[PDB]
This record gives C-alpha cells, structure tokens and sequence, in this order.
C-alpha cells in the first residue's frame, strides 16, 4: 500500500517517493506494487527524488501498468533528482520487489 | 511460487518457463516473484522459451536478486527462443506483476 | 506496512492501532502483516484499543513472529480496551487478512 | 497461489496440504492466503495432513473467510492426522504468514 508523509530512511520492502528533489515536499511510503499512480491523489507525475530500502529493488515506469520507459533502482539507494534519469514528474507505475 | 510441469497457456499472473525452445522440455509455472532461480532445482540458467499471461508483465534477469541485464515481457506474449533477446540459459531471477 | 497517525475509521485491509484506550493517543494504520512490532519505534507492547475495517480479519499476538496467546478480530469491529481480552500493552505481532 | 501435486518438504512461505493422513493422496502447495478453499477444485473439506515451511506460520480455519474454529501451525511443523486437532476434512480457508 501507500502512505502519505515519510521520515528517515526506507526499511526493507519500502520505497520513499518525494515530490521535490533532495527528498523534499510531499512524500509517500510504498510497499508492494502500484500499477497506476493515479489511484493515489496527487502522486502521478510529480515524483522528483526516491529512496529504496535494503534488500529491495524498485522499478519505476513512465506510464501506468508498467509501460513506457523505466529504470531499476538498487537496494539502499537514492536519487536526489530524477531529471538525471530522464523521469522527473513522469512516473505512473512502480514495482517493489524484495529478496533475502 | 514455482510449480513444475505446465500445459496450455498461462492465465493472468502466470508465466510458463520452458527448458527448451518452442515451449518444449521441462516446464514451470511461476506467479509472484522469484529472486533466485537457484531455489528451484534445475531452474537456474536453463530457460529457453517463455509465455506470459494476460494483464501480466514479466521481468527476467540474468543474475539472481534482479541484477544484471534484463528485459520486460508484455502481457499475452511469448518468445520461442531466448537467444533472440540474449538471455538463453541465463535467467536467474524474475518479477511477475499484474494489473487490471 | 505501518503508518503513524490515523483518523476516522479503517477501510478494507486496514487496522488502526491506538496507544491508549478509547482510540486515543498515538495511532498507527497497518495493512498486510507485521511479524515484529519492534520494527516500528514505540509500537511494541503499547496498544490499548483497536479498529478493524470491513471484509478484514485481524490476528493480534502477545509475542513477535505470531507466537504466544492471541485472538481473532472480526471485520468492522473495535475494542476500546484490550485489557478485556488480556492483551493490553502486550501485542508484538499481527496478521491482517482480507476477503471478498 | 495454489499448485496441485507436491513432493519433498515446504520451503519458506509454503504449505503442503494432503488429502489423506500421513501426507498421502492429492496434494497442494499454497503460499499467501486463501479465503475460500472452494476456489480450488476438490480442495474444500478434504485435507487430512499438513506441512508448514521454515520461518512460516499457518492458520487453518474450518469455514471460509477465516471463520469458525481454527488453529496455528508452527514453522517447520507437520500434522499427520488432522483428526487429532478436530479439523479433519473441514478446512475451508487459510492464512500463510512468514517472518525473518
Ligand atoms: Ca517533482
Ligand atoms: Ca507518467
Ligand atoms: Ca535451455
Ligand atoms: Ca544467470
Ligand atoms: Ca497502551
Ligand atoms: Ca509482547
Ligand atoms: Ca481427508
Ligand atoms: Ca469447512
């Protein structure tokens, strides 16, 4: 599921999405998969920075239903500015997978 | 999970993995994610053909834990020979995601 | 996951945990399962009241990893004081399951 | 999900259900939750023995949607004859939860 407003760093199976770069602005904690960011009010196409928890891989897609351009985010990683990966204010679906 | 031996075509959320090209040889039905094909005896590095069910996306990785080269497989699709995608006898992890 | 601070009543698949009886004090919205309330700062052994959403069952355990005494909570239910079920300030794990 | 026909012992997150005691007869491998055993042809009310994988807890209910009498099954455990727990040929729903 998704939760509004985060703090600190993501735990295993969690992904922190921030509206502004450098982890600022509105934030959301996500676990599991979300095939349509529109199901979350104001989430679609506004994410600018991301944090991925340990033993966790994240896949962010430009379009809903895991379509369009996308990239893989490694465990315990973070991107302060999605523009650097050509996905600023454009993500519309995401996969959150974990492992041992 | 992973289950040995398949027949017909995959249903939503199912992916059929075959040891030989053209959907022949030992087979496996997979749902959800599998971060290490090593967890299933004889599954690692032997897949040659694939079938993905409707409303389903499949992401196959060369290494375990979703690392290494990979590709996205579209719903209701199939590849008779994975050499065509540079992934014959090399898949070691996979993510199966669905949507409505 | 677990998310701090709740309001209103839980929706399907959500369980609201309150630190004080009568749904007062620090609160948490939980979905899915949590095998160790220790993973959430200040959550372990402090729950005093609960609310379970529609089409949802909740299983609260005295110990972590679903061990020790426990009880089943019915959909759309609430307990204003967990002492009534011998589980005040003692829950350490919980399973949240839904059905149609 | 559920899969027909098992062998060996359950891995983490898996539960093996057998139609006859002592792990004989038709068998099914289950992961995740199943709120209505009737969704699986011939599964409802026929289970006589069970095996639960490591770091895994299972909850078997007499009625669907996790209602009626039920018991908890510990990780790496197994019951050769469910009559001993007063649930022979009666299980109709189940929860499969894992932990680290
Ligand atoms: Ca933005
Ligand atoms: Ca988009
Ligand atoms: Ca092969
Ligand atoms: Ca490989
Ligand atoms: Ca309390
Ligand atoms: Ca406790
Ligand atoms: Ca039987
Ligand atoms: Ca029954």
């Amino acid at each position: 599921s998704v939760c509004k407003g985060v703090s600190g760093n993501p735990a295993k199976g969690e992904v922190f999405l921030y509206k502004h770069v450098n982890f600022q602005g509105d934030s959301w904690k996500v676990t599991g998969n979300v095939y349509d960011f529109r199901s979350v009010s104001g989430l679609n196409d506004v994410v600018s920075s991301v944090k991925v928890g340990p033993n966790t891989k994240a896949f962010i897609f430009k379009d809903d239903r895991f379509n369009g351009n996308f990239i893989r985010l490694e465990e315990s990683s973070q991107v302060t500015d999605l523009t650097t990966r050509n996905l600023n204010d454009a993500i519309s679906s995401m996969i959150v997978a974990t492992f041992e």
